[PDB]
Protein backbone atom coordinates (compact mmCIF):
# COMPACT_ATOMS: atom_id res chain seq x y z
CA UNK A 1 0.00 0.00 0.00
CA UNK A 2 3.11 2.28 -0.37
CA UNK A 3 1.93 3.17 -3.89
CA UNK A 4 0.76 6.30 -3.34
CA UNK A 5 3.34 8.05 -2.27
CA UNK A 6 4.96 9.79 -5.70
CA UNK A 7 8.24 8.71 -6.58
CA UNK A 8 9.65 12.39 -5.72
CA UNK A 9 9.91 11.10 -2.08
CA UNK A 10 11.38 8.00 -3.20
CA UNK A 11 14.04 10.05 -5.25
CA UNK A 12 14.86 12.49 -1.91
CA UNK A 13 16.47 9.09 -0.61
CA UNK A 14 17.33 7.39 -3.59
CA UNK A 15 19.27 10.66 -5.38
CA UNK A 16 20.89 11.49 -1.88
CA UNK A 17 23.00 8.40 -2.31
CA UNK A 18 23.39 8.07 -6.49
CA UNK A 19 24.11 11.73 -6.02
CA UNK A 20 27.09 11.38 -3.74
CA UNK A 21 28.45 8.12 -5.36
CA UNK A 22 28.51 10.38 -8.37
CA UNK A 23 30.76 13.10 -6.57
CA UNK A 24 28.34 15.81 -6.86
CA UNK A 25 25.63 15.82 -9.79
CA UNK A 26 26.15 18.63 -12.84
CA UNK A 27 23.27 21.13 -13.53
CA UNK A 28 22.06 18.93 -16.33
CA UNK A 29 21.81 15.92 -13.85
CA UNK A 30 18.74 17.61 -12.48
CA UNK A 31 17.06 17.61 -15.45
CA UNK A 32 16.78 13.72 -15.08
CA UNK A 33 14.95 13.97 -11.99
CA UNK A 34 12.27 16.63 -12.63
CA UNK A 35 11.38 14.58 -15.15
CA UNK A 36 11.77 11.53 -12.73
CA UNK A 37 9.35 13.25 -10.05
CA UNK A 38 6.19 12.88 -11.80
CA UNK A 39 6.98 11.42 -15.28
CA UNK A 40 3.24 12.09 -16.71
CA UNK A 41 1.45 12.76 -13.21
CA UNK A 42 -1.37 14.18 -15.21
CA UNK A 43 -0.60 17.03 -12.67
CA UNK A 44 -3.28 16.62 -10.49
CA UNK A 45 -4.71 19.76 -8.07
CA UNK A 46 -3.59 19.85 -4.98
CA UNK A 47 -2.08 16.80 -5.02
CA UNK A 48 0.90 18.48 -7.38
CA UNK A 49 1.00 21.39 -4.68
CA UNK A 50 2.39 18.38 -2.46
CA UNK A 51 4.66 17.59 -5.15
CA UNK A 52 5.89 20.98 -5.75
CA UNK A 53 7.35 20.83 -2.19
CA UNK A 54 9.60 17.86 -2.63
CA UNK A 55 10.15 19.62 -6.28
CA UNK A 56 11.33 22.11 -4.05
CA UNK A 57 14.57 19.78 -2.61
CA UNK A 58 15.36 18.42 -5.48
CA UNK A 59 16.00 21.22 -8.50
CA UNK A 60 18.75 22.74 -6.49
CA UNK A 61 20.64 21.70 -3.20
CA UNK A 62 23.87 24.23 -2.27
CA UNK A 63 21.85 26.86 -4.01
Amino acid sequence: ADNKFSQSANLLAEAKKLNDAQGGITEEQRNGFIQSLKDDAKTNPGNNKEQQNAFYEILHLPK
